[PDB]
């Protein structure tokens, strides 16, 4: 089960994802994430990272290409994985192709959460993350039972510094223009799934676990 998730900024891809990795054991690989944990524990690679999320824009293929192919090599993606936010341009899934197929580990699955760029912005700017785990919440579309903590740990939510209205919109910018070119690369390769990630969280779940029966 090797699956990539893609979608705009704040389409839903590690909502969908956490789940993923709960009902099936793959890991949860967040390019995102990781560049944010760097940046957290200020690490060379940290610094270097931050320089384009603080402004939304995206980091060098090189590097990011790099963190992903040795990621992908540890033990627990034997089964499988998840990728989250990777790749997001043409060149970083030419470079995953052969990194894969290096690994023996082709993609299963590409899964689009398609959701209307004019709701995104509302999305990011309203969601409050919890310090402690890292699952996210939203104001008005899912927000925590006690306002400003996690419900799972307790632990305070934050908004994450590039959720500014100048920095979506960036982040749109950016990733609206590499969509179509990577719709198009998978969509050739015959493994591209389209899904609606505008309704209820356990109804774009719902539709993508009928794609998931029969990858191992
Ligand atoms: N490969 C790469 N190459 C180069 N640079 C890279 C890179 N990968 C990363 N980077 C760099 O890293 C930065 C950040 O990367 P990343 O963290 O991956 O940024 P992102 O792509 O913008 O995605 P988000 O995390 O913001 O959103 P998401 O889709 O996971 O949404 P969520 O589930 O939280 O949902 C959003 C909100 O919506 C709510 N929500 C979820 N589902 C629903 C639903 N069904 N209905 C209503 N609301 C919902 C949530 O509660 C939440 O509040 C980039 O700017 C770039 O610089
Ligand atoms: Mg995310
Ligand atoms: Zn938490």
């Amino acid at each position: 089960m090797n699956l990539v998730l893609m979608g705009l900024p704040g389409a839903g891809k590690g909502t969908l994802g956490e789940r993923i990795v709960e009902d099936y054991g793959i890991p949860h690989i967040s390019t995102g994430d990781m560049f944010r944990a760097a940046m957290k524990e200020e690490t060379p690679l940290g610094l270097e990272a931050k320089s384009y999320i603080d402004k939304g824009e995206l980091v060098p293929d090189e590097v990011t290409i790099g963190i992903v192919k040795e990621r992908l090599g540890k033990d627990d993606c034997e089964r499988g994985f998840l990728l989250d936010g990777f790749p997001r341009t043409v060149a970083q899934a030419e470079a995953l192709e052969e990194i894969l197929e290096e690994y023996g580990k082709p993609i299963d699955y590409v899964i689009n959460i398609e959701v209307d760029k004019d709701v995104l912005m509302e999305r990011l700017t309203g969601r409050r993350i919890c310090s402690v785990c890292g699952t996210t919440y939203h104001l008005v579309f899912n927000p925590p039972k006690t306002p400003g903590i996690c419900d799972k740990d307790g632990g305070e939510l934050y908004q994450r510094a590039d959720d500014n209205e100048e920095t979506v919109s960036k982040r749109l910018e950016v990733n609206m223009k590499q969509t179509q070119p990577l719709l198009d690369f998978y969509s050739e390769k015959g493994y591209l799934a389209n899904v609606n990630g505008q309704r209820d969280i356990q109804d774009v779940y719902a539709d993508v676990k009928d794609l998931l029966g029969g990858l191992k």
